[PDB]
């Protein structure tokens, strides 16, 4: 029915990492770090492993900041997307075929080149809230409805 995915952030006291991707879903779009669980693998451990190969960085300890579910209308597996957040990073990032790398301030993230749910929970996120977030799209760009409320434990 759902399937496990990672999207980690690094946020730092003024700045926040995105990804420009250039190819495959989320093409054209700034987003976190992150992919698919594998099996056998813990999902921090898949939060560290996708952040490594998708921008150059290491990770010392990740903090769980939410859950969102994501269904696309007429695709059948909901995408069970569980959020990350992280201060303490070790390398530069890396520029790759897949992935452009660039540090945002915290007032100029560019949500109009973003995931439109982002525009919902990242207030939450630069505030240090946790969150549950549930997202119906169509298409890439349309959210049909939405439900996203705080918690204490992710
Ligand atoms: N910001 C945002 N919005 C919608 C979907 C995603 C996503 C995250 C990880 C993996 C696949 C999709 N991210």
């Amino acid at each position: 029915a759902s399937r496990l995915y990672t999207l980690v952030l690094v946020l730092q006291p003024q700045r926040v990492l995105l990804g420009m991707k250039k190819r495959g879903a989320g093409a054209g779009r700034w987003n976190g770090f992150g992919g698919k669980v594998q099996e056998g693998e813990t999902i921090e451990d898949g939060a560290r492993r996708e952040l490594q190969e998708e921008s150059g960085l290491t990770v010392d300890a990740l903090h769980k900041v939410g859950q969102i579910v994501f269904e696309f209308v007429g695709e059948p597996e909901l995408m069970d997307v569980h959020v990350f957040c992280t201060d303490s990073i070790q390398g530069t990032p890396v520029e790759s075929d897949e992935m452009r790398p660039c540090w945002f301030q915290l007032d100029q993230i560019p949500f109009k080149d973003m995931w439109p749910d982002d525009s919902y929970w990242f207030p939450l996120l630069l505030q240090k809230k946790k969150f549950h977030g549930y997202f119906k799209f169509q298409g890439q760009d349309t959210i049909l409805d939405y439900t996203l409320r705080e918690v204490d434990t992710v």
